[PDB]
Order: C-alpha cells, then sequence, then structure tokens
C-alpha cells in the first residue's frame, strides 16, 4: 500500500531527474521566493508525479524544484499542502516519504508563524528548536510498516542538534539574530482568538503555525535529521492584539525570506 | 464548492412560507427554548420541512424555526440547536448560521448552557461571553474556501462585539442584574468534565466551559455578521467540592437564567439592531 | 442504534464457548499479558473467533479473550487490548467494554503502560489512577445515545471508584507495596511526546501519559460500571533530562511493574464490592 505508493512516486522521479538530493526542502507561505536560490535542473509539476495533491494557498506555486544550491543536490517543495485544506495528513507528509525515496537525510522545512514569545520581533527567523502538536490528527495512525520506520517513534530531539548549531554560527557569521523557540502547530484556518493566545504561551509555545509538524512527524519516524526555521509574520499579543490580514502576513514573510535567503545557501555545505 | 447552492436551496425555500428580512438571528440552547416565546410569531418552521438542515435529539430542543418580530425587530430563531456530541459533522451545525447570513441578518445573539468554572460565578449567572478557546477536534471552516462566503484566515482578534456587549452590560445595570464578562470554552463532549479537566480548563483561562457555540461563532466570523454571546451558568464546576449533575437539575438552572435572558435580550435588540 | 445487535451477537458467542458470569472484567496493556496466568482458565477466545471484535496489532498484546476464576472470582480478561492509533475508531476499541457490561460485568480493572511524568515517581511504580484528563481527539460516545445502555450526559465526577481505590491502597500496604495516587492522561500516539510536550502535559496536571484506557473508562461508566485503574511507569518523562525510549525497554519494565500487580490483583479482587 504505502510503500508501494512511494515505491512508485520515486520511480517517476528518477525518469525526469538522474539526481540523488542530499537535502529535501519545504519552503512555507510567501517564503517562495527562496526556490530562486537554487541552479535548477527540472521543476516537476505535482500532477506528473504518482500520488501527490494541490496546492491552492495563495503563493504556494505547487511544483517539485529539483537542482543544486551551492553545489549540493537538492529536492523542494515551493508551496506546501495543509490540513485546513482539506487534505489529509498522510497526503501532507507523502512528499517526505518520496524525499526519503529519493535518499534525502536531511529535511530543512521552513514556515510563516504567529510570534507569542513577547521578546520576538516582526520578521524574525526563529530556529525552531522543539514543538508542541495541537493538530486533532497524527500522520502516523495507522497500521506501521517497519521497514518505513518504528511504531512509537522517539521524539525527544526531533530538530537535530547539530544542524541548529549551524544554522546559528552562519547566522552569527551573517549578523543576524535568530532566537531558538518552541513551535506549536494547531489546525486553523481562523487565527487564534486572544484566550487562545495566552492559553498558548502558557503552555509553552514561542510561536504558532498551522503547518510542519505532521512532516516532522514523518520524518523523524523515516530517520532524517530536520531543521526547521519560523518566520515571525505577525504579532501575537493578546493584550494589543490588531486584525491581521493575508497581505501583510505575506509582505512580512518575504522580508524574512530575504533573510533565510542569505543564511540557507551558507548553511547547506555547513550540514552536508 | 457545492454549499452555496445548499444554502440557496434552503433560503429560497424559507421565504416559501415567510415574507420577512430578519436584522438579527439567535440561536437558544438547552433549557432555553422558552425564550422564543418573547418573539411576536409569524411562523414556526420545523427543521424538516427546511432542505439540508439537521435533526435536534438532546432534550428540551424543540427543532423549529422561529420567524416573526421582537420589539418591532425582524428576527429569525433556532428553537433547539445542533451539537457535534450527537455525530453532526461542524458543516451541518453550522449551516443555519450561513442560512441566517443570506437571510439577511447582521448580528447573531447566541446563547447556551454552561459549567461554571470561575469561583466568582453563581448558579443562574448570565455570562456575557467576552472570548473564547475553541478545544473541539474539528473545525467548520476546514475545507476548500469560497471567497464570496468569507476569507481564507478569518481573524478572531474581536469574535464577540464590543459595542453588543457594552449594549448587554448597560441594560443589565438598569434593569439591576449582575452578568459577569468571561471565557468560553468550548469541549466536544458528550460527558461531563473529570475534576483534574476542570482544574486544566481553569488554568488555560476559562471561565465557563460547554459543548456548543463556538462553531457556529467561528462560522458567523467568517460570515461578517457581529456577535452576542450569553452562558447560563447551571451547574457550578469546583474540583474540591464537585458533586455529580444530572441533566434534570440542569434544566432547572437553566430556566432561571432563561427568565433573566427574557428580560435582557428584549431591551438590548433595539439598541443594537 | 444498531449497536446492541453487534452486542448480543458477541455475548451469545461468547456465551456458546463459556456459560460463565463475570463480576470483573480486566484489561491488560502493554507487556502486561503475563497477568493472565493468574486466571485458572476455562476457555481461551481469540478474538477473531468472536463476531465485531477486532485484531490486535502492538507487540505483546496476545489477541485473546481469557475466561475463568482469579482467586474465586469469576472474570473476563482481555489479553491484549485495542489502540485508536492502530486505526481503529474508539468504537472499536471499547466495544469489548459493551460487551463486558452485557456479559454482567460489575467492576472494570484497567491497567496500562504509561510515561512517569510526575517526578516523585520511579521506574517500575505502579500508580492508583485517581482521576483522568483526556487529550484523544474523538470521543467514544459521540452519536446517537442509547438510554438503555446509559446516560446522553455522563457524569465523570469519580470516575474511578473511591472504595476500590481504597482496598488497592489497603492491599498495597498490607503487601509493602508502594502505589501512589495519580492523573493519567491520555494522549492518541503513536509517537512519544517531546520534551516540550511532557512539560505541557505537567502544567495540565498529568503524572502519568499513555495511549489507551481513557476511552474504555468513558464507555464503563457511561455503562455503570465501577473503575480500579492501575498505570504501570515503564520510562520516566523529564524534559530536561529525557533520554531516548525503545519499545525493547518499556516491555521489561512492564513486565516488573507486571509482577506486582500478580501479587496485588489477586488479593483486591475478593476485597472488592
Ligand atoms: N497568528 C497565527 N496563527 C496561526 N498560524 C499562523 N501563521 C502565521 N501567523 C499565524
Ligand atoms: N459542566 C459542563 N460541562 C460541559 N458542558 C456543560 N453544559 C452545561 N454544563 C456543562
Ligand atoms: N512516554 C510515553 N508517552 C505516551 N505513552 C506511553 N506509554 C508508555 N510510555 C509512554
Ligand atoms: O538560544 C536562544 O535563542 C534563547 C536564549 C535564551 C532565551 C530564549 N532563547
Ligand atoms: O461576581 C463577579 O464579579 C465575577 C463573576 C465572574 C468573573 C469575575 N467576577
Ligand atoms: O496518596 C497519594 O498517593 C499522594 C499523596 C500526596 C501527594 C501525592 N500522592
Amino acid at each position: 500500500e504505502l510503500k508501494s505508493r512511494i515505491d512508485q512516486a520515486t520511480a517517476k522521479i528518477s525518469q525526469l531527474w538522474q539526481g540523488e538530493p542530499a537535502v529535501g526542502m519545504i519552503l512555507g507561505t510567501g517564503l517562495g521566493g527562496l526556490a530562486e536560490q537554487i541552479e535548477q535542473d527540472i521543476a516537476i509539476p505535482y500532477s506528473d508525479i504518482p500520488h501527490f495533491p494541490t496546492s491552492t494557498v495563495k503563493s504556494h506555486a505547487g511544483r517539485l524544484v529539483c537542482g543544486r544550491l551551492r553545489g549540493i543536490p537538492i529536492v523542494a517543495m515551493e508551496g506546501r499542502f495543509h490540513y485546513y485544506e482539506g487534505y489529509s495528513l498522510e497526503q501532507v507528509t507523502f512528499p517526505v516519504r518520496v524525499m526519503k525515496a529519493m535518499g534525502v537525510k536531511t529535511l530543512l522545512v521552513t514556515n510563516a508563524a504567529g510570534g507569542i514569545n513577547p521578546q520576538l520581533d516582526l520578521s524574525d527567523v526563529l530556529i525552531i528548536e522543539d514543538h508542541i502538536n495541537l493538530m486533532p490528527e497524527n500522520p502516523l495512525r495507522g497500521p506501521n510498516d517497519e521497514e518505513l520506520g518504528p511504531r512509537f517513534p522517539d521524539m525527544s530531539h526531533p530538530y537535530d542538534c547539530q544542524h541548529m548549531e549551524v544554522a546559528r554560527q552562519v547566522a552569527l557569521e551573517l549578523g543576524i539574530h535568530c532566537p531558538k523557540g518552541v513551535f506549536v502547530a494547531v489546525s486553523g484556518p481562523n487565527l487564534e482568538t486572544r484566550a487562545e493566545y495566552r492559553m498558548l504561551k502558557l503552555m509553552g509555545a514561542d510561536v504558532v503555525g498551522m503547518s510542519t509538524v505532521p512532516e516532522v512527524l514523518v520524518a523523524v519516524h523515516a530517520g532524517l535529521r530536520v531543521l526547521g526555521f519560523s518566520v515571525v509574520t505577525d504579532l501575537c499579543l493578546p493584550d494589543a492584539l490588531e486584525p491581521v490580514e493575508l497581505n501583510k502576513i505575506l509582505e512580512v514573510a518575504a522580508r524574512g525570506g530575504a533573510k533565510l535567503a542569505r543564511l540557507i545557501p551558507e548553511i547547506l555545505p555547513r550540514i552536508a
């Protein structure tokens, strides 16, 4: 069933690209600008790959970019799939399985997030150090295939210690402040209330988003090393909370994206 | 994408029994159906006769759409609601809100029965809902978004209307009734909460707990309706001294709070509509 | 509404294999299946031969219904259970509890393997479950309610029976075993929790965390059964000093707590009401 769908997706991709990627990449809302850094051999539309969904959130372009960044073979999802769209988490996380099958060792994931920690600034890039999953579904529910990963994956260090060390070293070299923090995943699609933001803060979250955790969960099950970043697109201070609109979010995401466009190319040669 | 057609199919049928253009919609909760008597009624439409409307299976929920006038203000009321815990999707639960918005309603007034977690509450208090926490495991807006109904990512910084709640307080005060404001937490039910759960809910910042309302509010906000919300405290939820609760006691307390609402609502409607 | 039919069909087949009238039902968790050797069996029934029973797929869960006498008490024991994370609905998970009620059991004894969140716990501790927090994303009682089976809104003020736990403690002290009381939180799994998540579960008031049990307790309470619950602490979950966990170690610690329950349970059973 699952691994057979994985094998078919990868069998096809091999026929469109002879590359063996070291790093797999997932790029978030308003962060699609990052693909411009890649020397692209091929862009594979999601339809040409057996068992792939559809990207419908604005700014998510929806295609599989294959090539090289600083001479490091890579595969990048420019635009992702979201639970709030109506995709199952199996559908959301299938591209991760495919990256594993292609032979990537590391998944880099980026997203746009609300800043709950008051020490954050607008357009900060945060290094994800840990997460809290508050989504009402889990991508590993179902029969487990031990050829894919264990029944009970350990989550004591889902974000690679060595990768984040490198990410910090680069940030400092570039003179960029990248704080580390905890990412909380919620379903969406609505934004949070004032009272929900107070609760998430109390529970330990520094940023909140509607993605990423499902993919991280699947990456860890599959034995991939993870580096995640959040761009703080809006501030979520419940005692001074302003209405958020998608277009402002995309603007601030672009400024954070400019910073990742500096960081990521310096990071990749140092982690692979 | 076929929802907009479901909405029109239901709306047109409703118009074939009623002439009105309601300015306010109202949803009445457990033990609070009696509030419908306040309306000078043109017709009461059973949910059976409306395309795509669910059925109410909970005790005291009458299952009818009351259309009429309250204090000269045209109005539509759900006498009895639908809950997630009955087996309805949140799309089903919140369908009437879409229908109400289509009918032309500007404001949604929602009422519910709730457990009192804040120890300053008293039995039969009418709380003015100032904000909420959604602990339900589904979201009624999940799935494709139709931009003609609302935005993909609705803002929730002010789900309960500021001016509506200000009017609700002034009326309370001129009537001499204490209506505290606070935070409503929606959980799925159908079981009531454990002692350890009540402690956690309080710590999370909830003042009252219920098994409804939040889905309808989410959909109301997405649709651009202004919301006014009230919880009647039907049972006290203090974990160091929690007594068994039974449905029949909850209905009795609900009635004393309803009688308070039956005084508050007709005085509020003309000042917000 | 057709669940009774499924219940009768399963209770009929079981009477065909065993004419016993069980006083107690027992659910044996991960690595605890050895507790079934305490039963002087009359019959072991594979779940596959019982109408409507699912299949146990986690290691250590044998997937047999064990019927007999445990120190003189007629009993039915699930040697191995079902889990939401396996892809079962909670209706399927808890069907065996409905069956137990229909066979006549008055008390459900539930066991599980858990993570120890409270820093006062030790490895292999056997904890008396005093209350729970349900963080599962589905509820086994959602859907139409059959009054013949239980109330629409069960009370959860004392899910774990006060007298049963008092007897568990009396017997623990007689045997010289330390059995602390605490709150169990149920999460879906199947991944273990992150460090941030362990902190949050502590803050919410959890003492131990597991991936089962709560759905069965819910149904038990709905069905009028008295519940006695025990968690075996199989791994410690301190976020500032968290070590990776493998199922293999868990199973080894479970057996050590399992040895202790092997002593407790046969002493407790003849003493509870
Ligand atoms: N405030 C917020 N809440 C949830 N997801 C987000 N993504 C970006 N901002 C967010
Ligand atoms: N204690 C309680 N918990 C959840 N919903 C309720 N509705 C009325 N009382 C309640
Ligand atoms: N750490 C843990 N988390 C959740 N369930 C468990 N069962 C045993 N150990 C566990
Ligand atoms: O490493 C960090 O970014 C950090 C340090 C102190 C507090 C929060 N974050
Ligand atoms: O009685 C009060 O004043 C009260 C009630 C609820 C919350 C806060 N205060
Ligand atoms: O009875 C107990 O086990 C107990 C007492 C005090 C604190 C925690 N647990």
